[PDB]
């Protein structure tokens, strides 16, 4: 049972954002890692299905952008993201990869599939498996937003369907890997106190726990506060929204320390029209994004927007009229450690592609653990 350094690689980043599994292989980031999710499958009907089939496994690769050097044929079996995974593996034969089934848009099938959860497992297990791509992954990674809770659809399945459903994976996957993503909400009727997730931890090999995203520009007028905090601080908005809550919260219910990661997000959330220098402080609105609004990657703003301070264990960026908070090298340091006073089986990206292209953020991860 060893330690766990994990990344999400993101279907959509081949088109317009131009990230590549070949980028995985350049910035080193895959000789540091020892694990991969590829996100997302869809979830329809109750069952597993294909996300989107051209970039899966259709896509012709050229000479340049492939991760072998060689470009794609029209006579190939296997095209696309699936094939670029190949032909990484091939190269860094250590890594394991998961097909992650869900998030935040494709979480509403879950209820459909927590209705009948052995062919749900069924399904998966044989898409997961399809002769076309057999031997390209080492497991599935349930991602559903969220158990007997609201993401951007509101669940009552009540808090044993997840546990049904991680059973049933068990199940038909035997001795592969059965991962999820939980919740990182520890506070009194939050999402945690929602679903039974200790039942359900006995089933899997891990949780990968979303500890980020805990406050940002959607609350527009502020108050403005680290999307990330390890620990509480004193003008924190919402008690008990820290990753340190969360892993506890986990960890009360018994969940063991050794199937919890601890997530990182490779973007910063931000305001705009911000008085002080620290973060508190009231904002206009969100900061100005590239993707969306409130959000951006790191391998951009820690050129447009460097780092000022530190507060609760991450890190604060002040540039005129903006307040962004993200982690660094030096707060992702910090925070391993923490994790391995803690006991975590390790920890996780979100998502590898804000990275920079030296993969540093990825290199601070690997390089503070266990």
């Amino acid at each position: 049972n060893g330690t766990v350094k994990l990344g999400y690689f993101t279907e959509w980043g081949t088109y317009d954002r131009n990230f590549n599994v070949k980028n995985l292989d350049t910035s080193g980031t895959a000789a540091k890692i020892t694990h991969i999710n590829y996100a997302f499958g869809n979830v329809t009907g109750g069952k597993c299905a294909i996300g989107d089939s051209y970039a899966d496994y259709d896509k012709a690769f050229t000479a340049d952008q492939s991760v072998s050097g060689q470009a794609d044929t029209w006579d190939q079996p296997l095209r696309g993201n699936f094939n670029q995974l190949r032909q990484l593996k091939a190269k860094y034969p250590h890594i394991k990869v998961l097909w992650s089934f869900g998030g935040w848009t494709w979480s509403g099938g879950f209820a459909d599939a927590a209705k009948d959860p052995q062919g749900f497992a069924q399904s998966c297990y044989n898409l997961v498996h399809d002769p076309r791509w057999d031997g390209v992954f080492d497991g599935i990674d349930i991602d559903w937003e969220y158990p007997n809770a609201c993401g951007l659809t509101c669940d009552s399945s009540g808090p044993d369907a997840f546990r049904n459903l991680m059973a049933a994976l068990r199940s038909t996957f035997g001795d592969e890997l059965v991962t999820a993503a939980v919740t990182a909400d520890g506070t009194p009727g939050g999402k945690i106190e929602a679903t039974d997730y200790a039942g359900a931890a006995q089933y899997v090999d891990w949780y990968n726990v979303m500890t980020y995203d805990f406050f940002g520009a959607w609350d527009a007028q502020g108050p403005t506060a680290p999307h990330s905090p390890l620990t509480s601080y004193d003008g924190i908005p919402k008690q008990g929204f820290t990753s340190a809550d969360a892993i506890a919260a986990f960890k009360a219910q018994g969940v063991p320390a050794d199937k919890l990661l601890l997530g990182i997000g490779f973007y910063g959330r931000g305001w705009t029209g911000v008085t002080q220098d620290a973060p508190g402080g009231t904002a206009t609105g969100p900061a100005a994004g590239t993707w969306e609004q409130g959000i951006e990657d790191y391998k951009v703003l820690k050129n447009t927007c460097p780092v000022t301070g530190t507060v609760a264990g991450t890190a604060y960026a002040h540039c005129g009229s903006n307040l962004w908070s993200y982690d660094t090298p030096d707060t992702i340091a910090s925070k391993m450690a923490w994790a391995n006073d803690q006991g975590l089986r390790g920890a996780f990206a979100w998502d590898f592609s804000g990275d920079t292209a030296d993969g540093e953020l990825i290199a601070a991860l690997s390089n503070g653990l266990a």
